[PDB]
């Protein structure tokens, strides 16, 4: 059950696949991060969600990625996953759902770019 | 992972406790259903969610409830639960989250009535 008077926040998290198969040559990583990561910065500010691009190719740098994978450091474990966008929100339920709805809708625009 | 090109819908479901302890004398069932259940009818149409009031007291009729519990029919199993509102939405992710956000926000107005 959700309890609207609880002192815990809700967390919502989603990992949305970047559709590399549907759009094999589209540079989603470049488009989502934007120059110096300003697009994703703005995306987070406008939606109030934490949003990261994770998985292989998320760093646009085959060689850097390979080197951070091979170090074995668990913070880079995500570099073996499928490329995806990771959205995380927290709050009381009404706010969490609303933030996730907003984030999910904005992210969907980037991931279905010919819509 | 969510796959935006999958043919499956997402389902989201929440059971939100009606806060009988915070408001021990407020008739939430009457207020939510409305005369002939028109309020909840309209609530569903406006939000696009399925919304039901379930659990003990959901029928405003101690004796009817007791009689349907005692028959043992599984469709009335919910009459032993804590009184709550049950929200269910389905769709592709952007739509599901947005419908749930809307439903959850409207329902919260009814359940925190002195806000
Ligand atoms: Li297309
Ligand atoms: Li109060």
């Amino acid at each position: 059950y959700l309890d609207l008077f609880s002192h815990k926040n809700m967390k919502l998290k989603e990992r949305v696949l970047i559709p590399v198969k549907q759009y094999p040559k589209f540079n989603f990583v470049g488009k989502i991060l934007g120059p110096q990561g300003n697009t994703i910065k703005r995306l987070q500010e406008e939606t109030g969600a934490k949003i990261s691009v994770l998985g292989k190719g998320s760093m646009r740098d085959k060689a850097k990625e390979e080197e951070l994978r091979k170090g074995g450091d668990p913070k880079y474990a995500h570099l073996n996953m499928d490329l995806h966008v990771f959205i995380e929100v927290f709050g009381p339920p009404c706010e969490a759902y609303a933030l996730m709805a907003h984030a999910m809708c904005e992210v969907k625009k980037f991931l279905v770019p010919d819509m």
